[PDB]
């Protein structure tokens, strides 16, 4: 069974609004078009979207919605799709996915801990074990003091249920795993060993950097399709194609999104030398630049350099 | 060759000072004593400390220094030690390590990109390829606009130098790798593929969660020995014992620090029910508790519950 797993699109995002608005819509469409064109070529059987498809939790734009629906539609033409909305998907979208989910067997939204069964392109019977974002807000809501005895009982249920799979069991989560603190300088974090060990694949979303979290069960974050801000100069962007065969270990292959790069320039004083360096370093750079400096002054660089998006102290 | 790799001790830390000071010194000594006692038992050949041994960058306490020196001394009695101070080690410590480094062949500090050679307990000839923290401050200092063409030239040098090893080449770094953003809601991050592939082991520090970053070359963060604040409820603490043999793939084994646990309780309103839940949930818990709630009021819980260290909204 062939799978396209992709995530964390953030449709409608514009970066650096406090300093120099760049609408990411063109770059983002470039990547999504590349991903979808790739999934058509490989003739995948199932498409897994693990959330944060939209960027605005409360006020998505019509353009953004139109886009998302366009893509959902192109994808459905190639294979059945399963969506696990995340923390930053507009609440209205969960309502629509709930409505469209009854109407079709070619798209299906999962918004609870309840497992659902689905058929893929070629009839493969797939069991979805979903784990939506553990929101601090819905732990205050539930008013159960220790939230963890509860998440743990859910991860147990999904394990008991994965054991009854017919063809494949696939876990879908939207959260952060016990990654890496302390980056300088809060979430309900889930330990990766807690993801049920018996599923054939564990598709994650929420993290923007592609990472192969563990091998048994195969657990991946595909990452964003673009670099959203400057904490993402060094990671990898794209989606992931996964193959599952009953007798065998899972195999996978990245589709790199080929995102525009980001770069930071560091200076003590903005000298005449610095000005030259900044001008020279931005001139032929195909992406976006931030400069940070230590000692004060300062000319209008952003009026002169189209790709200089941030200047700090 | 047998190695003890341990890191990120944070000697002298007291947690939750803004809300309920807990001096971590006792718990921390418990762990360090366990680690060192373990390294004596296994009779390791080399000890690698990858930085952030002290907690205070500018104002470490005498007690903290006394402690650090005690441990450095016990360790030297069992095997030669190599230290890569990190971002949060007091500047005075770098001065001392620089001074003590000439005087002895049983301890050696590495504070630049310059490789140094060392002998282990039993004569094994080891090549250290160090990579100290890429501080934003020392990139403003250097005043070289694009810092990355520079770090890259250094990682190249260390690779060219690892190829001339006699017995073992070992990389020591103090930084964050392209981990996982966006955790809700800056550093010079280094991509793990950039760590020279030819070294036999790559010892990292700065990250508090034990993680096996990659297998070839074997790259580990051992993690803290304690859980510093509440962003570390789910990760693992301890040190790492590593074995390297010329013909063979590297092998390793964690020493769990057995740290005191942390826990968050979530409530809508602090009711009479909540009060009961909080009281019941803290009563027999061997670690530290934080409660967060949504709607306002509120009694003196911290006067009544010794292990309740934080209350938010
Ligand atoms: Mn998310
Ligand atoms: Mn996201
Ligand atoms: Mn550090
Ligand atoms: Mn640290």
């Amino acid at each position: 069974m062939k799978i396209l797993h992709t995530s964390d699109w953030h449709l409608g995002v514009t970066s650096w609004t406090s300093s120099r608005p760049v609408d990411r819509r063109e770059e983002l469409k470039k990547a999504l078009d590349k991903v979808v064109e790739e999934a058509e070529k490989r003739e995948v059987d199932l498409i897994l979207l693990t959330g944060d498809l939209l960027h605005s939790r409360n006020n998505p734009s019509v353009v953004a919605l139109h886009d998302l629906l366009d893509y959902l539609k192109r994808m459905m033409r190639t294979a059945p799709v399963v969506v696990l909305p995340g923390n930053q998907d507009w609440k209205g979208l969960k309502l629509f996915g709930n409505f469209v989910t009854s109407i079709s067997s070619d798209i299906t939204f999962v918004m609870s801990f309840e497992p659902v069964d689905v058929e893929a392109k070629r009839g493969q019977k797939v069991r979805i074990l979903p784990f939506p974002y553990p929101d601090e807000s819905e732990a205050l809501r539930k008013n159960e003091g220790d939230f963890r005895f509860f998440l743990e009982s859910r991860l147990n249920k999904l394990y008991e249920e994965a054991l009854k799979k017919e063809d494949f069991a696939i876990f879908m989560g939207h959260f952060t795993v016990e990654g890496l603190a302390g980056y300088a300088g809060r979430e309900i974090i889930i330990n990766r060993a807690l993801i049920p060990s018996v599923v054939d694949y564990a598709a994650l979303g929420h993290i923007h950097s592609f990472r192969e979290i563990q091998k048994q069960p195969l657990t991946i974050y595909p990452g964003s399709l673009i670099r959203i801000d400057f904490g993402e100069e060094a990671d990898e962007k794209g989606a992931v194609f996964v193959e599952l065969k009953r007798g065998e270990p899972p195999r996978y292959e990245r589709i790199d999104a080929s995102p525009l790069p980001l770069k930071t320039l560091y200076y003590k004083k903005i000298d005449t030398s610095a000005l030259k360096s900044i001008r020279d370093s931005c001139r032929n750079f195909p992406g976006y630049v931030r400069v940070v400096y230590e000692e004060d002054s300062l000319p209008d660089l952003m009026g002169e350099i189209d790709n200089l998006v941030k200047i700090e102290r």
